[PDB]
């Protein structure tokens, strides 16, 4: 019975978000020191994901539409500790484009962030209303990590999300690190942390994983080559429809290219309405191709 429909910022076309993805992703550039030199892209990307994630399909409370993590309640859930880092790296391009709604800048926050690591292209579209502070979800809707594969399963169905599409998702693990103080877990999933690849699969399935408990007495698995998994990782290759996937994704990173791009472009829309005469979905130029 709840509705959000897409409401295109008041005279804005594509040109006018393609300079605030140039915002940000010339921002990415200059702020490369950040977290041992990883830079902000892997955040950014784990920011888009965490606004869209408290999305509900039963009920369509949450989701990416109302810019809902701008509020304290959301801002301060313990499954958001560290994506303030996000938030501030994207409070100057708000400045300058004070007209982009939240939900539509933190949602190509994400894109920008594939993308300008090398990423597929992610098609994106505008048209996300804030919405009051009595709107925002409550805590807990997030995903725990100390879980196995049918508890995977089951959260992502919330965000009307198949096999395909979680395992995909997952790939994104390979950007960025768990931090002891933010999570209750430590360390990088891969060696190229800032580059978007299929390396978190190959990972997966070529390192040598020993199950341990780490300094905030949580299991993860760790490889000799000091990479780590969280459980719920791991059992993408402990369920054996996840493990084939897994093995797709590992052998073709083109397909877990395309897969990824669908599903990331679907998670950050979900909840969304687009009337049949909305914009197009956007793709936006890299910096690179632009010459910039
Ligand atoms: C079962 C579902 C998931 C669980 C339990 C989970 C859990 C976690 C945890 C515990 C961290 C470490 C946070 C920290 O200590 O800073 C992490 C990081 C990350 N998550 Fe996930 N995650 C899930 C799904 C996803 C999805 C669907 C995406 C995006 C498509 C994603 C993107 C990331 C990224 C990019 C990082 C690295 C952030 C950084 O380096 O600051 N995660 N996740
Ligand atoms: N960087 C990350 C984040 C979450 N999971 C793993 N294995 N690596």
């Amino acid at each position: 019975t709840l509705v959000h429909v897409a409401s295109v910022e008041k005279g804005r076309s594509y040109e006018d978000f393609q300079k605030v993805y140039n915002a940000i992703a010339l921002k990415l550039r200059e702020d490369d020191e950040y977290d041992n030199y990883i830079g902000y892209g892997p955040v950014l990307v784990r920011l888009a994901w965490h606004i869209s994630g408290t999305w509900d399909k039963h009920d369509n409370t949450g989701g990416s539409y109302g810019g809902t993590y701008r509020f304290k309640k959301e801002f301060n859930d313990p499954s958001n500790a560290g994506l303030q880092n996000g938030f501030k790296f994207l409070e100057p391009i708000h400045k300058e484009f004070p007209w982009i709604s939240s939900g539509d800048l933190f949602s190509l926050g994400g894109v920008t962030a594939v993308q300008e690591m090398q990423g597929p292209k992610i098609p994106w579209r505008c048209g996300r209303v804030d919405t009051p502070e009595d709107t925002t979800p409550d805590n807990g809707r997030l995903p725990d990590a100390d879980k196995d594969a049918g508890y995977v399963r089951t959260f992502f169905q919330r965000l009307n999300m198949n096999d395909r599409e979680v395992v995909a998702l997952m790939g994104a693990h390979a950007l960025g690190k768990t931090h002891l103080k933010n999570s209750g877990y430590e360390g990088p999933g891969g060696a190229a942390n800032n580059v978007f690849t299929n390396e978190f699969y190959l990972n997966l399935l070529n390192e040598d994983w020993k199950l341990e408990k780490n300094d905030a007495n949580n299991e993860q698995w760790d490889s000799k080559s000091g990479y780590m998994m969280l459980p719920t990782d791991y059992s993408l290759i402990q369920d054996p429809k996840y493990l084939s996937i897994v093995k797709e994704y590992a052998n073709d990173q083109d397909k877990f290219f395309k897969d990824f791009s669908k599903a990331f472009e679907k998670l950050l829309e979900n909840g969304i309405t687009f009337p049949k005469d909305a914009p197009s979905p956007f793709i936006f130029k890299t910096l690179e191709e632009q010459g910039l």
